[PDB]
């Protein structure tokens, strides 16, 4: 049903077909819900898609395009899953979609993406970006390395100036709210209480923080290891164990106000301890997209 | 009763006096209504207030600072009186901030603010800014007048990414949602109608059109002569004047979509003239502060 979504912030189409802008596209991966449909023919695609190399092909690609930018569906599921892989799978990925084992992804790789489309059953703005106007451009692993790294920093940015409202930094009461936003109402109740009662001041909480979180979101499976390890033993995670399993994750180290942060948070009864189960349960609820 | 505004957005406080982080002077700017006020003795404000030259003093100035600020109710309604500002009246208000006439303003200026609120009837971030820990740096013009200029400049960055929501173009819906932010509803609606029907994609709105747009409506009494003139001629304006009224008026041109789009908005009828009346009218509640 994630055909539905696209029919919910689609808002150019071309020949029956809906597209989206760049900017419909981050509303899809943050808003739930809002725009009129126009049609577009083919004077229409070339006057917006014309121009892709005057984007910069930093961290910012959206923003450098904001409306130029017309996305198929299949392109749409194809960033989706990109947002959703971990680290691991980044060349695994690359040679699935190296059937030709050319070291590359060629354009009838995503023509082969449109064959199970329509299985399951109008150049746009990748295909410029990896391939050029018709194709002839190739496409190799590094650009698609740093393309998928982008556009996860980027959401990251996304998610980081609205959470932290237009500011450098953030308070831990934008955090908490981030971080328990997949969350059932009641027990974001209780994780308000205890926001407002064992939260305290701390101090600002940067961006380099936030990134490394994320990064620490996108590893949680490999994370459960050592929790089901001790959690089959029964002991329950104190904080500087906590560190250590951290670092063994991630290879970064977080900042010690962001764990005792999120220690403040998921200890709801104030133990010392951890209840790593309803963490897991309801952080792979939050760290779920397509919502 | 713009005391109570203070009241509202205070944070955190000091022997019975409420202040203000940064962050809530950014919100008493932009947002209607939300926190907990918490005590802070003397080490409190050592350990907040210590490292001003560690910020920028460019345009991300709060920003630099985010809650690393304490801000009094003289300095919140100087600031708020420097958003209000016209650019002209800036050597203006300097020189009746100069009483000792020495091509400065000292710190018994601001102890002569507090002699004015006194009369109406504890080193905050200001005082650091313009003059040291203890006040015996010296304050000219133009630290003055870039500081005025950086902070109207930071507000419009701010409501740029609030209403652009994280891009770095604004749509035409955008510009018009924002632009209609203190009309009353019916006028209102009457604009979303205009909205819906006669405005159309044309394109992303840029950053320094929306600046220009800003400095435009801080001189907006000045640009009411030729206004007035053919409104007691009872010419109705049309936008080919209007470009020339404007650029006398700013100074700087005004893109020919802002034009556009602003006659979209501003034409009720559609009998391609202005109805100037309603517009500076509605503008006039639309430019005024301190809600």
């Amino acid at each position: 049903l994630r055909k539905q979504r696209f029919m919910q912030f689609s808002s150019l189409e071309h020949e029956g077909e809906y597209y989206m802008t760049p900017r419909d596209f981050l509303f899809s991966v943050m808003f739930e819900q809002m725009t009129s449909v126009k049609k577009l023919t083919k004077k229409d695609i070339e006057d917006t898609l014309s121009g892709i190399q005057t984007a910069g092909c930093g961290s910012t690609f959206f923003r450098d395009l904001g409306d130029k930018g017309l996305i198929s569906y299949t392109e749409y599921l194809f960033l989706l899953t990109i947002l959703t892989k971990p680290h691991s799978g980044f060349h695994v990925a690359f040679k699935m979609l190296d059937t030709d084992g050319n070291e590359m992804i060629e354009k009838r790789e995503f023509f082969k993406l449109q064959k199970i489309i329509s299985k399951q059953d109008i150049n746009t703005t990748l295909q410029m970006r990896f391939f050029g106007k018709r194709g002839q451009r190739k496409l190799h692993y590094k650009e698609f390395r740093r393309f998928m790294e982008n556009l996860q920093t980027e959401i990251q940015e996304m998610e980081f100036l609205q959470f932290s409202k237009g500011l450098s930094f953030m308070r831990k009461e934008d955090f908490a709210e981030w971080l328990l936003f997949f969350t059932n109402t009641e027990n974001k109740d209780i994780y308000w209480k205890n926001v407002r009662e064992k939260l305290s001041a701390g101090e600002s909480i940067s961006l380099d923080e936030f990134k490394s979180f994320c990064h620490f979101t996108t590893h949680l499976e490999d994370f459960a290891i050592a929790m089901q390890m001790f959690s089959l033993a029964h002991r329950p995670v104190r904080l500087a164990e906590f560190k250590r399993a951290v670092k063994v994750a991630t290879g970064q180290e977080l900042s010690n106000n962001i764990l005792d942060t999120v220690f403040k948070i998921f200890d709801l009864d104030g133990d010392e301890c951890l209840s790593h189960e309803e963490f897991l349960g309801v952080l792979k609820n939050r760290m779920h997209r397509g919502l």
